[PDB]
Order: structure tokens, then C-alpha cells, then sequence
């Protein structure tokens, strides 16, 4: 009825091999390694700014906030690594075989969240280059109204505390998620 | 008061025969074949670029990302062949006969959640279209507003990062799948 | 207080016998002879294209796609019959009189749940032909923009699985329904 | 400190009487009468009709479909009187005075139900005048577009399978109301 | 600690007893008085029309439904009259002090849902203007769509139907409230 | 580890003590006194008008309803105080230490409640101004629809039979949280 | 299989006891400073104004409330600093290791609450900029109307009794958040 071609199965054993392979490594070393990034990466000048007046821009409709441009670029690549490094943690989860089982699926679930969470970052920096665009259009056709002037002044500082809690909070993940698979992970194999 | 003609039950149940050997098939041997062609896809150059410069299109409001485009043309394939394998698969699980039919109730609604799932991803990739228009018909609109410039950029990128964490998530379908069905089956059976 | 002319009643009691009777032949023959009609229908060459890009149609604002028209004609009047018939079954089930209570819910509750899924098929085939046309007449209004072009022909590939997966989902309604009814209507009875 | 006069509350006796007549009279008698009314109105040709093109109107953005309105027309009088109807019979259940107050309170939530569902029906009916104006309308604007011609067409042949079906859900309303009103009252009386 | 001004007390103790004697005058004499005045204008002619073709008005733009909006006058005054008697009783409730305190809780909670309800009514009689007004603007613009002069009659008829839904539902009100606060005033009490 | 400064914490310390303070005397006198306002103030003849006709007001798109705005105009205020005042005993209530437990969060959810629903009455007067605005500039757009004119009467009445519902729902308020406090103290205290 | 590098394992034990050291002092000395200074602020005249008609500005579609303007420009910092300190407090609650484990995730949640609180404060001062300016506009496109006057002195009084509201509240969670950690650190500790 079911059976294997053994050489299919055993080219599929290598996979599993490979993959159990890449999360030991980066859940021991290549997740404390990000941990001490982050962390002197808040320490820099560019995210400790003391007065929001001068990330403002000066506009007579044209030039974006180039100081806060530079800082989103920073912050996009650490954001993708999370998203791509948690997949291959979470499969190597799912493929280990074991109470036990309950604490499996309870790592899956959080590894899952700490993904769909990722994914809300990358798409709240692209919503403000959308918002930020609207209002600039408005500024043109009604040039007299000030409170359209104030709006783009206010995005531009409700984002800069926004990107900072982003780089903060990523921070936060990694030494959760190493601290808690390193403790289920003992359980979950017996 | 109900009885079937013989003639007409012989044609259905040839039916019955024909969907369960595709499906034991699909499982031993389809699935894991897949399994090995997704990851060598990822290993490929072009769904691995560093950096994400190079993505970017050049514009003066007319050609789409063409790098873009050829990357989705492949991986919409692939997302068909799960839609239309998974639901042979689903049927066999139904057929079947049997504590046994709690475990038979499990495995239906985990093949329907991957079935739903596929379709999400075929929905995301017209999105993207429909929204990189509305994007690049504004720039026309608006020539001076940089931001509009910058959100096309914006979403080019999303994309590349979203398209590979398909491919990565169809091929973690497949040996989750793999694995469920051949642990399932023989409860289900008994 | 409470009493039935006998002529009426008498009136009545024929409607309750022709619904049974109606009933009985649909779910022993109905249902097994669309079973085998679907399924040589999915084996068709005009289902099964191995390459979407033969189903896009060339364009300049003006012609639908003929293929896919002609694939929905055939595809909306088997979506009708499954409405008109499940509504004849459903009040059988419900005027049966009878642990055997609670069985005759779960009967009525899972042909309700196929007669209103059968109504989003219906649906979906209406919302395409709108969706289409709103990105058609936007192509005209802004000829340059290459990615309004692209999401036409997309939309027509996806229509194309679309179709198909509904001429399956319907084939597994009749052979699930046709066994489900048989099996609990003993129960039921008793 | 409370007590009525005895004149208003003799009047409001009366009130109680004449209701309680009025509803046993209506299920004894008026449900099962319509219940005949209504399978014959389905057995008549203009509701049977094999292929859907007739039902289809020709237009060069003027005139309604005539064989719609007119099957549309015979069924809103029928929706209204299920409302009127039902209204009544709620009452009686409520007044009536009793294990048995749950049975009671199951008969209202039963009843009230079936009161919505005919609310809906009127809506729907109101539904397709507006979104079959959208649409003519939108035919006029933008002539070249075929797929706007075309969905006119399915507005027709969708309003034409949804007339059907609410003409034989109501007959279906009728009969499953008459038994279980009569089954439910003898336990709520005790 | 705390402790009252007593001349302030015994200020607030008359509001106490004043409330107290509305309410019982209420439910014992106004509740029962107003049953019987809204029984009496349901029998009234304008209310019963056979045919709702008599209630459509002729236009050319210009004048409202004349007919609809005289008996659109009249219930007004009759739905503001429920929600202010009801307050004051549902005051009464909550001031009585007392299994007693769970049949209180019970009552204010289905005072408070007539009071809601009574809102949705004068919600719906203001939504039918607005609508009708849109709708009869539409027709202006594009006089050859007919559906338009067919949207406008089909939302004067539906609206005929509500509006004796909503005298019937309110006289429904006042018989279920008086038995229920009756009866349940002796278990509150004690 | 853990320790404050002692002159922090005795300045802290006069902190609790004056919320202590204003909130004893704010229950006992402040929440009595108001009741008594607000109830004479429903006795005025401006809040007790018997025909709607008055309030309307006469336009040939310009006079606001002055009637009703000076009614707002008194009510604003006394919104205003409930919610400034059930702040400061919301803290009182949580500062307090402690079956206990349980009482004291039933009173601050309680106090949470009334809270928000004072923010819901001061948002319903901004929405009638700006509704207000929409339909009299719709008026001057196509005068002759009838139904515009009429909508903007019908909104005017609407907002007075609300008002008079505010008033008397804050009086409902004080004296049912002056009674809850007052019992639930003595059992939170102990 | 898992081990850490002893050089790498030393570094990230400091950040631990950063965090650790940060958080005691935050907790101990922090928060019970600000809500001295911030109860201060409230005694402020600014925040205290009795009549609302003085913060209405009068314009003849240009110049912004002034007086609300710089009252924003002094709460936007407060609410930065509660998000920036509490996320420093929850990363030590969950670094702390211990009936105790649900008294952890407890503190965590109500942390996290807070944390989430505060940036709906921060959109709502945004939101009122974008609603004024809104309306702002549409006095100038139709100067009659007198309620889009009317409405923009509405919105600039609800703010003035928003940020009050938004300073209150930053008060009470100091205090609230301090006793709540330091009576739950003992027992999460043992």
C-alpha cells in the first residue's frame, strides 16, 4: 500500500539533517550574536535624539524627511533576518518527535507569533510613506489651511518614537526566543 | 425503499478505487519529490540577493519590475499544484472508514486549512498588481511629490521578501503534510 | 380549541408523501448519476491546460475572454441543480420523525452548510465579471501603465483555477452528501 | 400600592381573547392553506423555466427586465403576509401562561427567527433594483467595455434562481411552523 | 468619614418616593391605557391598505410621498412616548432594594433592551429620508435608467410594511412589560 | 535592592491622603448636590417642550437650529464634571487595600463604564453638527428634492428628544453610583 | 549539540544585569517622580481654564488654535517617556525567573496594556490635527453653511478636555504601576 523508493527517502533524510543542523547553531550563536548588535545600535546618537524639532523638514510639496529615510533603511534588513531565521527554527521544531506534546505546540504557537508580528513591522513603515504622501499632495491644493502643514510635521515624529520601539522590541525577541527554546527544547526531546 | 442499481454502483465504485490509489501515491511519492525540487529552488541565485538595491526599477510610469515578474511566474505553478493535489488527498481521508474518527475529523480540517492557505498566496500576487498600478498612476498625477516615488520603491521590495517566505512555506507544507497523513492513516484505518 | 379540516389534512398528508418520495429517488440515484457526469466532465481537455498562458486573451477595452465565458456557461446550471435539490432532501430530513433528535440535526445543519456554500460559487462567478470590467475601463483611462494590463490577465488565470476547483468541491458535495444521508438516516428512522 | 381598574382591565381581557382566537385559527387553518397555495404556485411554467437566455432582456440603458418585475411582484405579497402572520402567533406564546417555560421561550426565539428571514427576502428583492441600476447606468458611460454588458446579464439570471428559492423556503416555513407550534403547545400548556 | 447633610438627605429621599409613585402609576394605569389606544389604530383604514400600489406617488423630482409621511407623523410621538416612561421605571428597578437580586438584575437588563430598540425605530424613520432622497437625486441625473424610477417605489412600499411592523411591536411592548414587571415586583420586593 | 527616599515618599504619601480627601467629600456631598440640579433642570419648560413643531427652525443654508444649540450649550458642562470627578474616585477606590478583592474590581469597572459613556454623549453632539452640515449644504446643491429639506427637520427633533435623554441619564448616574459606593465601601474597607 | 561560546555567554550576561539595574532604580525612583511633577502640572492655570469659550479662536482658513497647540506641545513628551520606560520594566519582569509563573505573566500583561494605552494617545492628538484641517477646509469651499463654523470650535473644546483627561491618566498609571510591582515582585521573586 505506502511505501518509500528508499534512495528518495534517504536524499529527504539529508534535509532533515541540514535543517536540525542550521537551528542548533543559530538558536546557540547566531541569536545572542543580534542580541549585543541591537542593543549598542540604541546606544548610537542617530535613534537617542533628546528634541523631536530637529528630525523636522523644511518645505516652502518635495524632498521626504531625510533623516528619518537613513534611519528606516537601518532598521528594514534586521527586520527581514527575523522573518527568515524563525522559519527554519520553527520547521526544526515541527520535525522533532516526542506533556511533551503540549509544550511542543505551545513553542510552534509563540514562534508563529513572533513571524505574523515581523510582517506588521515591514508593512507600518510602508503605511507611512503612503500617509506621509497624501498629506503632501493636500498641502498643494489647499496651500492656506495650517493644520495640513502641522499633520506632515506630527507623522514625521510620531514615526521616529515608532522606529525606535521596533529596533527595542526585536531586541526584546531575541533573548525571549533564545532563553525560551533553550529551556523546552529538553523537555520537548524526552 | 432506497437501493441502488448494481450497474450504477459498480461505475461509482471504481470511483472510490481510482481516488484512493492517486492519493496513496501522491502522499509516498509526489510529496516528497516536491520536497527536494522547492529547496534546491531557494538555494537558486535569484531568490537569494543580498541586497535589495539591486531589485529597484528605474523610471523617468510604464514597465513593471521585470525581475519581479519572472520570480512570480514561477512560484505560481507551484502554488496550483498544492491547490489541486491537496484536494485528491482530502477526499481519500473522507472516504475512508473507521477514538478513530476524532483522528479522521483532525486530519480533514488540517488538509482544508493548507487548501484555504494556497489560495491566500494566489490572492497576494494580484494585490501587489493592483496596487503597484494605483501607486504608479499617481506619480503621473503628481510629479513633485517624492514620497509617491519612494512607496513604489517600497513595495517592490515587500514583494521579494514575501515571495521567497511563500516558496519557503509551500515547502514546509509538503513535509509536515508528508508526515501528518502517514502517522494519521494507520489510526484512521483501525 | 385546536382542529384540522379533514379535507385539507387529507390534502396535506399527499404533499408530506411526494416530498419523501422525491427525496428517496434523488439521494439513490440523483446523486450517484451527477457523480459520474462531474468526473468525466474534470477529465475534459478544456479544464485540464497544462499552460495558462493559452486562456489570456489579446487586447489593444473591448472582448471578455471567450474561453473562459464558454467554461462558465457549462459550470453555472450543474451549480443550479445542487440548489434545487438539496432544498427537496433538507425538508425530508426535517419532517422525519424520530440520540436519534440529535442525529437529524447534525443532518439538516450539513445540508444547510452545502446549500449555502453553493450560493458563494454562484457569487464569485458575478463578482469576476464587475472586476474585470473596472480594470478594463481603467486601462483605457490610463494607457501607459503596464501594471493595469497585468492584473487583466491575471485575473483571467485566476478565474481558470477558480472554475475548476468548484467542479471538484461540487463532485465531493454529491459522493460526501450521498454517503452521509444513507448512513444516518437508519439511525434517524430508529 | 398596584391595582387596576376594573373597567380598563375587563377591556384588556378582551385584548387576551381575541388574539388567542385569532392565532389558533391561523394555525389550525391559514398555514397549511398557504402551504398548497404556494406548491402549486411552483409547479406553474414561469418559475420553471429550463434555460435561462429567455429570462435574458435586450437592451442597445432603459428598460427593466418585464419577466422579472412580473415574478417579483407575486412573490412580495406572499413575503408580507409570512410577517403580519407570524407577528401574531408570537404574541399568543408569550401570553400564554405555564420544563415548560424553557419549551415556551424556545418557540419565541423560533418564531422571531423566521420574522427576520422575511425581512431579508424584502431587502434582497430592494437590493437588485439598486445594483441593476449601478450597473445600466455604468453601461452608458463606458460603452466599448463588454464585461459590463455581460454582468447585467448575470444580475438577471441570478435574481431568477434567488426568486424561486424564497417562494419554496416560505413553503417550507409554513409546514415545519404548523407541526412544531402544535407539537410545542401541548407541553407549554402543561 | 463620610456621612450626609441631613437636610440634604431628606431633599433626596423626596426624589426617592417621587420616583417610586411614577413608576407604580405607570405600569398599573398608563401601560394597560395605551394598549388598548394603539390596538385601536391598527384597525384604523390608513394602516390596513389591500393594495400597495395606492401608497405610490406620480412624479414627472420634487414632492416626498405625501401619504407615508402624514402616517410617518403620527407614530413619532408614540415611540418618544416608551422611551421616556420607560426610563423612569427602569429608575424604580434599580432603586428597589432586595435569588431576589438576580431576578432584579434580570429586569433592568430587559427594561434597558426595549429602551435600545425604541432608538433603532426613530433611527430607521430618519434613514428612509436620506435614502429616498439619494435616490430620487439619481434620477435627475440620468433620467433614462428606469430601475431608478422602480428603486423609488419599491423603498415607499417597504417602508409602509415597517412602519405597522413598528406599531404592532411597541403595542407587543406594553402587554409583555406590564405582566413581566408584575409579576416580577413581588419576587424583587421580597 | 528595592528602597525609596524617605522625603520622596512623604510627599507621595500627602498625594494619596488628598485623594483620599476629595473623594469622601465628592460621594457624600458633591454626587447628592448634583442630583437635586439636574432633576429641576428636567422640571424647566425648554427641556419639556410638548410639539416638535417649535424647535424646528425656518430657511429659505445658512441659521443653525437656535433653540437647540442653546440647550447644547447647557448641557456641555454638566458632561464635562462626570467625568472630571469620577476620575479622582476611581483612584480612591484602587489605592484602597483589601471576597474583598473581588467587590473592589466590580467598582472600578463599574466607574470605567460610566467614564466612557460620557465620552460617548459629548462625541453624539459633535456628529449631529457635522450630519447637520453635510444634508443643509446638500439642500443648496439640488433644491428641489424635497426629501433634503425634510431630512434636516427630522434630525433637529431627533437631537431633542437626545438631549433630554443625556440630562436624565446623568441624574440616573449619580445617585446609582452615590447608593453603589456608599454600600461597597464598608465591604472593600474590610 | 547546543553550547554557547563562554565569551559570548559573559557578554550577555552584563545586558542582563543592565537591564536588571535600570529597571529597580526606574520602578524605586522614576515613577514616583514623575507623578509629582506631573500632578503639579495638572494644578497648572493653563489646564484648570473654567469657561471654554476662551480657548475658541476666531478666524475671518488659516491660523491653528494656538492655545491648544502649545498644551499638545507639552503632554507629547510624557507619553514618549511612559512607552520608552516601560518597556526597559517588562523585559526585566519576563528575564526574572521563578503559583509564581501566572503572577509573572499577569504583571507582563498589565505592562504590556500600558504600553499600548499610551500609543493610542499619541494617535489620538494626530487624529485631531487631520479632522480639523478637514473641516477647516470645507468652510472655505462653502462659506454659508454656519455648522462648519460651528463644528471646528466643537473639536478644538473636546480636545482641551481630552488632554486633561490624557495627563490624569499618565498620573494614575505611575502610581498604579508602581504599587503593582513592587507588591508582586516578592512573590514572582520566590
Amino acid at each position: 500500500l505506502l511505501k518509500v523508493d528508499q534512495e528518495v527517502k534517504l536524499k529527504v533524510d539529508s534535509f532533515r539533517e541540514r535543517i536540525t543542523s542550521e537551528a542548533e547553531d543559530l538558536v546557540a550563536n547566531f541569536f545572542p550574536k543580534k542580541l549585543l548588535e541591537l542593543d549598542s545600535f540604541l546606544k548610537e546618537p542617530i535613534l537617542n535624539i533628546h528634541d523631536l524639532t530637529q528630525i523636522h523638514s523644511d518645505m516652502n510639496m518635495l524632498k521626504s524627511n531625510q533623516q528619518l529615510v537613513d534611519i528606516i533603511e537601518k532598521v528594514k534588513p534586521e527586520i527581514r533576518l527575523l522573518i527568515e531565521k524563525c522559519n527554519t527554527v520553527k520547521m526544526w521544531v515541527q520535525l522533532l518527535i516526542p506533556f511533551g506534546v503540549s509544550i511542543q505546540e505551545e513553542t510552534v504557537a509563540e514562534l508563529r507569533t513572533v513571524e505574523s508580528e515581523a510582517a506588521s513591522y515591514l508593512d507600518q513603515i510602508s503605511r507611512y510613506y503612503i500617509t506621509r504622501a497624501k498629506l503632501v499632495s493636500k498641502i498643494a491644493k489647499y496651500p492656506h489651511v495650517e493644520d495640513y502643514r502641522r499633520t506632515v510635521t506630527e507623522i514625521d515624529e510620531k514615526e521616529y518614537i515608532s522606529l525606535r520601539l521596533i529596533i527595542s522590541e526585536l531586541r526584546n525577541q531575541y533573548v525571549t526566543l533564545h532563553d525560551m527554546i533553550l529551556k523546552n527544547i529538553e523537555k520537548i526531546k524526552r
